[PDB]
């Protein structure tokens, strides 16, 4: 059922792991072999070709393994590959062949970490195959046009949630066509799950608990999770555990208080609510919050351009040597902290993924980087790109 591609320049081994992996051609496409306990399927100038290759895997696979040649290093023929594998949402998992048995900065090409394998004789390809399957879990059951901006609306009952739906396809912008399809500017867009949040009506609502499950379930099929909160009746528990889950997910949140129209709004009402937010909601402090009301529609227009903002940020990939002269800066601004007599050293980072965007510093240690600093590191690549309604994650990790 999931599908695998390989790709990459010519000569770097894809035939020779494509038929040790590849068991017979089914009733074109190609079952795993049996010695595999993994059930997969397979699919079969320069940038002309590897273009086409590349947008058949990212067309038709699920996760693809992009292959590059160890005994050359990284060739700029491979970086071309790299750049335009960006263009996909799908999994890239990145596999060094030809090391028959010293990896360094194939992270360079920024899909993470590199997989040294042998097509002569297997060494590696356990590892590799585990790193693919485990993405398995992940692929959509709703599959849609890699263009298409998914996003969800959570909230407690009757927070306005159809409401704001309702006046956001409204618009004059919007084109409509379980899930809402539209556009915004002629952008495609979808609302993952608009049948659950209308099921009332349909149904009594006799307890929360599978309502939350239901919305989890959205947000894990989600880019961007649109909280949103009541102005009247202010914040509650469960807001932020699910807002939690969302940030946990690593999906990109905005914060949206509806009902503002009812709120006794003094000059710093406003002001009062936000840092009530900030308090409650501490692990969102990169997601900006916006007032509106569904029902005169006053700042309704703000929601839709947050969100794109929100998916841009998200789905961001910065280049690595100003992603490296920002963290020099931060250490030559706060030098790095002893832990236990001993000084963290850092010495390169790169971008490993996105969606949400992470990053990989190595280091003298990983154990003597302190939170505080992974934070401090966290405000000042920030600072740098922006980064707004995402959040990004950093991890250290030993050169060697
Ligand atoms: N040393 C070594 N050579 C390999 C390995 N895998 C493939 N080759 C050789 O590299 C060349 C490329 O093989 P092929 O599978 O056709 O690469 P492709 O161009 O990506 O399809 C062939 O001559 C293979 O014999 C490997 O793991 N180690
Ligand atoms: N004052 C005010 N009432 C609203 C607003 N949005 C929704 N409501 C009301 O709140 C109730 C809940 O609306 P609904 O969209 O069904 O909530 P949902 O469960 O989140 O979908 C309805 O009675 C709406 O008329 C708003 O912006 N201002
Ligand atoms: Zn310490």
């Amino acid at each position: 059922k999931p599908v695998v591609a390989i790709v990459g320049r010519p000569n770097v081994g894809k035939s020779t792991i494509f038929n040790r992996i590849a068991g017979e051609r089914i009733s074109r496409i190609y079952s795993s072999a049996e010695w595999l306990n993994y059930d997969f399927n397979l699919i079969d100038p320069f940038l002309a070709q590897i273009r086409q290759q590349a947008e058949i895997a990212m067309d038709e696979a699920d996760v693809i393994i992009f292959m590059v040649n160890g005994r050359e290093g990284v060739t700029a023929a491979d970086e071309e590959v790299a750049k335009i594998l960006y263009r996909t949402k799908k999994p890239v998992v990145l596999a060094v062949n030809k090391l028959d048995n010293n990896i360094y900065d194939f992270y360079s090409l920024g899909f993470g970490e590199p997989y040294p394998i042998s097509g002569t004789h297997g060494l590696g390809l356990g590892d590799l195959l585990d790193a693919v399957a485990e993405h398995f879990k992940n692929i959509p059951e709703t599959k849609y046009n890699e263009e298409v901006i998914q996003f969800c609306l959570i909230g407690r009952p009757n927070v306005g949630k159809s409401s704001l739906v309702n006046a956001m396809l409204g618009e004059e912008r919007v084109i409509v066509s379980v899930d809402t399809s539209f556009t915004y500017n002629q952008q495609e867009f979808v609302i993952v799950d608009t049948a659950g949040m209308r099921k009332k009506g349909k149904v009594y609502e006799t307890t929360e608990k599978y309502s939350v499950l239901r919305a989890l379930k959205a947000i894990d099929r989600s880019e961007v999770v649109a909280v949103v909160l009541d102005g009247e009746e202010g914040i509650i528990e469960q807001d932020k555990r699910i807002a939690g889950y969302a940030h946990e997910a690593g999906k990109a949140v905005v914060i949206v208080v509806n009902k503002w129209d009812a709120v006794d709004k003094d000059e710093s009402t406003m002001k009062e609510f936000e840092e009530n937010i900030r308090d409650h909601f501490q692990f969102l402090d990169y997601a900006p919050i916006l007032f509106m009301s569904a029902l005169t529609k006053k700042r309704i227009h703000t929601l839709m351009p947050a969100i794109i903002k929100a998916s841009e940020n998200h789905s961001l990939r910065v280049q690595t040597n100003v992603l490296n002269d920002v963290i020099m800066d931060a250490v030559a601004m706060n030098p790095t902290p002893t832990h236990n007599g001993s000084r963290l050293k850092i010495y390169y980072a790169t971008q490993v993924s996105v969606k949400p965007p992470s990053f990989v510093v190595f280091v003298n240690d990983p154990e003597l980087m302190h939170f505080s600093y992974e934070r401090f590191l966290e405000n000042r690549i920030r600072d740098a790109f922006g980064f707004e309604g995402t959040p990004i994650k950093i991890f250290a990790r030993a050169r060697k």
